[PDB]
């Protein structure tokens, strides 16, 4: 499958792409204001991820930290990343069908658009201003919008127990960005697209 990163937003990011034990592609880039960045990910790639990361300083060498989405300090993400971090979240090739969302269990630090760029399926959005309206004691001093399961490791945030129902912590989320998962047993925003789609992962798509 073949996934553009596009970075619309005005300040740099640096795109990162990985499903958990490996990185997809490269793992990830330095995305100025306006940059594509064109990945591909081996078809039937289970539990694969792409997020952004701001105010990011590597060495030449590629070792260095990211304020929101660090993975152990690489600019080329093997793991994935530190929250708080917007997530697009994709399974490709699973009996038939690919499985594409956006979540916001790891907490949200960029907007994001994640669409097919072929036939079959629409896209989903979490464009809202999350970090202006983040309730205070999940601010990120870092910047960005913690999950509440990352501010307070307690069973009914975190769903460790498969027993969680929301909270006002992830309404919060879903008010803003209904179509994005707000916490882990949210009702399923999964959007079902066709076996090897392609697609377009855009960062601030409203900017």
């Amino acid at each position: 499958a073949t996934f553009e990163i596009v970075n619309r937003c005005s300040y740099t990011v640096w795109a990162a792409a990985s499903k958990g034990d490996a990185a997809l592609d490269a793992g990830g880039r330095q995305l100025n204001s306006g940059e594509s960045w064109t990945i591909n990910v081996e078809p039937g790639t289970n539990g694969g991820k792409i997020w952004a990361r701001t105010d990011c300083y590597f060495d030449d060498s590629g070792s260095g930290i990211c304020k929101t989405g660090d993975c152990g300090g690489l600019l080329r993400c093997k793991r994935f990343g530190r929250p708080p971090t917007t997530l697009a979240e994709f399974s490709l090739n699973q009996y038939g069908k690919d499985y594409i969302d956006i979540s916001n269990i790891k907490g949200f630090n960029v907007p994001m658009n994640f669409s097919p760029t072929t036939r079959g399926c629409r896209g989903v959005r979490c464009a809202a201003d999350i970090v202006g309206q983040c309730p205070a004691k999940l601010k990120a001093p870092g910047g960005g919008c913690n999950d509440a399961c990352t501010v307070f490791q307690t069973s009914e945030y975190c769903c460790t127990t498969g027993k969680c129902g929301p909270t006002e912590y992830s309404r919060f989320f879903k008010r803003l960005c209904p179509d994005a998962f707000s916490y882990v047993l949210d009702k399923p925003t999964t959007v079902t697209c066709p076996g090897s789609s392609n697609y377009r992962v855009t960062f601030c798509p409203t900017a």
